[PDB]
């Protein structure tokens, strides 16, 4: 038995980049249905009593969709906060840089990533196993998580996370995105 | 050069069903910008002098995105109508008896389909080489033309499709997809 994690802001505290309607929705709706869909599945299986990540490891189909999707998006809901975004300092700017030449090519590339990811997904960005820093995108529920690299900031593209506040514009929405980033939870993932 | 085609009715033939805010924004921003895409992703190549089907069957990636959303999106236009839905008549609901054991048991079985079909996608009836009919679910710009099968009805279940007028609830989105098939469209593509 999973539990939806509480958002570590109120509902309208990324107002007007991300409405409270759209919090409403994605995390009222969607990603509790993650959770219910997910505790159903698993109930009377070798599944239930490991923890999220080793269940995201080990399966596939439905109880690895929503799995994934559990964590996918409690790492999102920890990646945006009020009173942030803007660029980033110290260590988190320092390895931004010397993978992606600066913060603006850094930008300008997850941007690009995130927009040209066809139909629902994810763009992240991870540390890989040899220290350096890359943009990856994924499709539907898939993370680094089954892979060597350590997630450090993602972006839902599928369309409700949206769609209410931006309808088609994914730009406007990826633009917005920016004023929210919350750099102090990408300093933790980076030194973990 | 491709055009977008014509819709088949006024932009508020559908409603209460689905709005005219989702057809100017489906429609008029969605299925128009896969044929902008597909226009320049084409120009001054071989696949400039060949049918869409055509492209749909030697293409991959960008190229097949696009030319496969052009065609499924306004196969899909054709599927719906105002003042149809209701229970088929003639040929079609002896194929849908014959496959299925009747048309409330079809209607269950596309229905479940329909919603379980995972991240955005389309799901289809489609008439098997044997003769036979079969419901089969396709992920993002997936279509039967790259296979043996002949389409005959299809439901959009990107989110795009609903959001606007139904938010998260894909059933209540089905349910009011029953009350607009265009049954005459389906006897068409059963008879060829
Ligand atoms: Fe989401
Ligand atoms: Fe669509």
């Amino acid at each position: 038995s999973f539990e939806l994690p509480a958002l570590p802001y109120a509902k309208d505290a990324l107002a007007p980049h991300i409405s409270a309607e759209t919090i409403e929705y994605h995390y009222g709706k969607h990603h509790q249905t993650y959770v219910t869909n997910l505790n159903n599945l698993i109930k009377g299986t070798a599944f239930e009593g490991k923890s999220l990540e080793e269940i995201i490891r080990s399966s596939e189909g439905g109880v690895f969709n929503n799995a994934a999707q559990v964590w996918n998006h409690t790492f999102y809901w920890n990646c945006l906060a009020p009173n942030a975004g803007g660029e980033p300092t110290g260590k988190v700017a320092e390895a931004i840089a010397a993978s992606f030449g600066s913060f603006a090519d850094f930008k300008a590339q997850f941007t690009d990533a995130a927009i040209k990811n066809f139909g629902s997904g994810w763009t992240w960005l991870v540390k890989n196993s040899d220290g350096k820093l890359a943009i990856v995108s994924t499709s539907n529920a898939g993370t680094p998580l089954t892979t060597d690299a350590t997630p450090l900031l993602t972006v839902d593209v599928w369309e409700h996370a949206y769609y209410i506040d931006y309808r088609n514009a994914r730009p406007g929405y990826l633009e917005h995105f920016w004023a929210l980033v919350n750099w102090e939870f990408v300093a933790k993932n980076l030194a973990a």
